[PDB]
């Protein structure tokens, strides 16, 4: 509000979800200011943040270029910015097309399949009040299953939809980079070669590397 | 093998396929239910994985659109509503701000209600080990989901656009299924606005009819 960027992006630094939106904003050359919402201090349950998102979870977006339009759910945030602002369709499918709905299917797989299950692996590994190996194993195996699904497609085609990198592919990047540290003796390239190549190719793009380097800086020992 | 516009592949006990059936009914679109029995691991069959590489129900084939195949229940709903609800009886207009609010709520359903409700069911009934702290974690999360809905629905009739849409409809099947997994739970007493909203939708014949079909199928092994 007291910055001149088109978007306010509210995120928690350790989360996969806000940075995903940042990747897309960078790709689309849209200006944004990050506003940190510190989940470690329970700031996501503050009245201020819950006015933005009644779910009380990060991230959320305010589009100051559209009369301060507020939207949450990281995948819906991505869809909103791509549909409205990716005029040249550099990284998104045209609305209405069959491909748009396949692009949507893949984002729902990311949001409902990758995200919550990766999140439960992290939860039972680090944050649950007791250590439960059967629960950790359940979600470790699920993470590997998710990689296998991606591999089954990406070993046969370059990108998830439309013959080029889109918001569907981009949406997996942050969680995929985060999760490898929670898997046993994990060699990404060895175990899922096509998925690894796809992941690392995206991560080399300066539009994606810059915010990801910023996350690393924010989380690093100051 | 049938003359209906859609083949809807679902598992009878799942919340997700019936949600799609509700929307098909609302839009007077013809469909044939094709059961994929998860109890027999049919969701990992070669035939089904050709439809959905994730190997989870449901999936859709639109025989009115060159046998278009799509999976993820919320994406299936969006496709059907965007393409066929031209009068916008139960959906927001594509492109509009309200479309993205409608999308936000469907993602809350798909990423927030569904997976957490599903883990409650999992740790209650299906996990090899019985783990009280896991059951507690997801019971509390289910109640939290209701509290989010209540925060909104106590102040406005519908989630978006001043009308019942696919956003509201998407919560119905799971909200009926979950209450049997909660202790000492009186929906109306605990979350009065959410309860009234839910019960109103469940009463619609477009929703009750497929839900009664679910009951029928559930009753027979
Ligand atoms: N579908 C939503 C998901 C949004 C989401 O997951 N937001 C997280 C980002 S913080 S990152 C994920 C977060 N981790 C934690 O809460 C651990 C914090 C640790 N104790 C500390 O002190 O830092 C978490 O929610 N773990 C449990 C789980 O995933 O089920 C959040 O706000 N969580 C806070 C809350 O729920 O109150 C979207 O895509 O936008
Ligand atoms: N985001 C997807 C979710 C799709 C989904 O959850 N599909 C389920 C429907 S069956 S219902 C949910 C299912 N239940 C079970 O696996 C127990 C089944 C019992 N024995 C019976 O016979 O009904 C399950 O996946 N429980 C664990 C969890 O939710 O994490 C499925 O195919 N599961 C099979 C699989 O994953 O192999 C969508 O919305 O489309
Ligand atoms: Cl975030
Ligand atoms: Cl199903």
């Amino acid at each position: 509000a007291s910055h001149d960027k088109q978007f306010s992006l509210f995120l928690h630094k350790a989360s996969a979800h806000g940075w995903k939106v940042a990747f897309v904003l960078e790709e689309l050359s849209l200006s944004y200011e990050i506003v940190l919402v510190d989940v470690a201090k329970n700031e996501q349950k503050s009245p201020e943040f819950m006015k933005l998102n009644p779910n009380g979870r990060t991230p959320a977006l305010i589009d100051h270029g559209n009369s301060d339009f507020v939207i949450w759910e990281s995948n819906a945030m991505v869809q909103y910015v791509a549909d409205k602002y990716d005029t040249e369709r550099k990284i998104s499918m045209a609305p209405g097309t069959d491909d748009f709905y396949i692009q949507l299917q893949w984002q729902y797989f990311q949001g409902t399949g990758q995200g919550p299950y990766f999140g439960q692996l992290v939860w039972f590994t680090l944050y649950h009040e007791e250590k439960i190996p059967s629960a950790v194993t359940r979600y470790k195996e699920e993470a590997l299953r998710v990689f296998s699904v991606l591999e089954r497609v990406l070993s046969n085609q370059e990108w998830l939809v439309g013959g080029k990198m889109t918001i569907a592919d981009i949406s997996f990047v942050s969680w995929n980079d985060m999760i490898v540290h929670f898997l046993d003796n994990f060699d990404f390239e060895k175990e899922f070669p096509a998925t690894a190549a796809w992941h690392y190719k995206m991560l080399k793009r300066p539009t994606i590397k810059r915010p990801w380097d910023e996350r690393r800086k924010l989380m690093s020992r100051q």
